[PDB]
């Protein structure tokens, strides 16, 4: 089962539609959208600065998302974050991914259906323009993505939502 | 306290001589061989394609193990895998070490008896040689491994079947 | 909510003022000081060499702390260690800083008062010196921390202690 905690006078707020999966953690100030999905041993600490995810958001397995002081963790819409990614006050921009393994700092604004390569670093307050794909530490933009990268974008969302239902159905 | 769940028509397929420990994570097409070790936070979820994994096998702590369509992962007889590593539809051939805080990507191949270091990554599609030592993002051949770089290999696989052992009886 | 258990002769020696979070693992030749807290789905398995944990230090979520033969893992006083940090017999001097998402490595020391970037890599028997900066992979030096980098790092040393206990009573 999972842990969900109030922060002072703020408690999370999460859909009927989210699924929210074993051993996960959420306290504090977080709001979860609709048929978003928070997968196993993620840890979302809502103690510091807002947390808003919105709808259709898969956050994988063993994520970490916090915030420091006065810098909101904004995940929009349609955005899949990758297997153990770390968030700290990351923006998070409308169906981004965010590639397993990524360290998105302070600040750092991911643009809308950019893909932030496995493994990589985003340094605090750097952006990365929408629909570009971006890797390494720290990121660089590499090149401009293709209709088969947004392709293999929206299945992979479209598989999470579907997954996410069926778990929620076994627990 | 660890979490078992089918996936469609596929539930795990775990020798009864393997140590599960506490807030595991195992779901679906998993095949886990005999005296392997799953240790502390590990997620296995096999709801993408074929996991197997063979017999003597250490998963230290915090690991997460997942698949791409149509690209099983393998993880041989006499591997270990380091605390927090990711492993994506890799290839891990027997005797091979993946270094604490790795990540192995899509259809990657570590061969028999490698040894990659700590923090390393290794690209989708790449071959590590076997018996070599390849550390670095992306990681790079080193050298090849001697007498004592084997012995090393051996104590951490003999060490955790011992220490498997053990925490199975106080669990 | 967490797990603690004995290795051999050896089991946890936990102060009554310290958090131990939910999810948490902790085993064996463990000692935790004074106000100190051990953050969610943290593991510290102290069963191959002695784990020191002075007074009033953090250890956020998901880190994972072991060790290597005949090699203590020391952290002393007033440490903070960063979310998804991989500390493996590393040496923590009084009031350093672990970056977020960093991996410190056999033998290493981190002098007092220093500052490790996130994302770094500290490779085994390596030093960083009192009060610098560094970061990458393997870590550089940078430069020599400022009064102002040292009032940020009391400040998120002195919050934690403060959320510790706010978590300690409503668990
Ligand atoms: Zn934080
Ligand atoms: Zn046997
Ligand atoms: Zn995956
Ligand atoms: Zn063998
Ligand atoms: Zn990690
Ligand atoms: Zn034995
Ligand atoms: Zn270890």
């Amino acid at each position: 089962s999972m842990v969900i905690y109030p922060y002072k006078d703020k408690k999370p707020i999460i859909s009927d539609s989210a699924y929210i999966a074993d051993f996960v953690t959420i306290t504090g100030d977080v709001q979860i959208g609709d048929e978003s999905s928070i997968w196993f041993q993620t840890v979302i600490r809502g103690d510091v600065a807002p947390t808003i995810i919105g709808n259709r958001v898969n956050i994988q397995d063993q994520c970490c998302l916090h915030q420091s002081p006065n810098k909101p963790l904004i995940i929009e819409d349609d955005v899949t974050v990758g297997h153990q990614v770390l968030l700290h006050s990351a923006i998070v921009r409308k169906g981004a991914l965010i590639g397993m393994g990524s360290i998105i700092l302070d600040g750092a604004e991911i643009g809308k259906g950019a893909f932030v390569g496995a493994g990589s670093l985003v340094p605090p307050g750097k952006k990365i323009p929408e629909k570009t794909l971006a890797f390494g530490r720290p990121a660089k933009v590499i090149r401009e993505l293709t209709e088969e990268d947004l392709q293999d974008m929206e299945r992979i969302r479209r598989e999470y939502i579907e997954k996410a239902q069926y778990y929620k159905n076994i627990a």
